């Protein structure tokens, strides 16, 4: 998170982190068996952990679980990421407190001028490279469409949105990949690409999840 703040312990208790031997990718609670995250973050052999402040130091409210199954979007494109999301089934159900919540999907999708928070431990420079120990946290606001493709023409699909500050200075990067946008009380976007980090008319990109919540819903309950 480029031009952030220190979001505070446990102030975003459904921001989860991937991890396979180290931190690669963010997501989110959805409820104590299953988390969202980005297609893009899929690899096998995922731990899941919940209650993280700073991830290289074990605070007290952490919970690491291992994933049973990943279901990545049947309709997912690597190559244009295009239906960058995926479902990530916990081994074990995840023990709810106030530092372990989930997030709501949404029952609408959310409208251009709406804030949001956007949060994670991906880098937090836009010229090289520092990440952070500690949860970051932005507020951006959803950027019209038109500001979107406009800023990257002919890959912005219906399944997109762009959220930031067209002048640049404060984004999300690397490593925030498949964390939350949370707009409203509800999980509307997933950290998914970009043009760098923070650059001017380059804004960040986020997968528009009120287009999945049925699939989301169909999936959990049949898995
Ligand atoms: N908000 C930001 N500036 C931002 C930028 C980048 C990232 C991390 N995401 C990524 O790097 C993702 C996953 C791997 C390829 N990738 C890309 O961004 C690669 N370029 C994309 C262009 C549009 C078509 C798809 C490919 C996360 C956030
Ligand atoms: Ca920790």
């Amino acid at each position: 998170i480029v031009g952030g703040y220190t979001c505070g312990a446990n102030t975003v208790p459904y921001q989860v982190s991937l991890n396979s031997g180290y931190h690669f990718c963010g997501g989110s609670l959805i409820n104590s068996q299953w988390v969202v995250s980005a297609a893009h973050c899929y690899k096998s052999g995922i731990q899941v952990r919940l209650g993280e402040d700073n991830i290289n130091v074990v605070e007290g409210n952490e919970q690491f679980i291992s994933a049973s199954k990943s279901i990545v979007h049947p309709s997912y494109n690597s190559n244009t990421l295009n239906n960058d999301i995926m479902l990530i089934k916990l081994k074990s159900a995840a023990s709810l407190n106030s530092r372990v919540a989930s997030i709501s999907l949404p029952t609408s999708c959310a409208s251009a001028g709406t804030q949001c928070l956007i949060s994670g431990w991906g880098n937090t420079k836009s010229s090289g490279t520092s990440y952070p120990d500690v949860l970051k946290c932005l507020k951006a606001p959803i950027l019209s469409d038109s500001s979107c493709k406009s800023a990257y023409p002919g890959q912005i699909t219906s399944n997109m949105f762009c959220a930031g500050y067209l002048e640049g200075g404060k984004d999300s990067c690397q490593g925030d990949s498949g964390g939350p946008v949370v707009c409203s009380g509800k999980l509307q976007g997933i950290v998914s690409w970009g043009s760098g980090c923070a650059q001017k008319n380059k804004p960040g990109v986020y997968t528009k999840v009120c287009n999945y919540v049925s699939w989301i819903k169909q999936t959990i309950a049949s898995n």
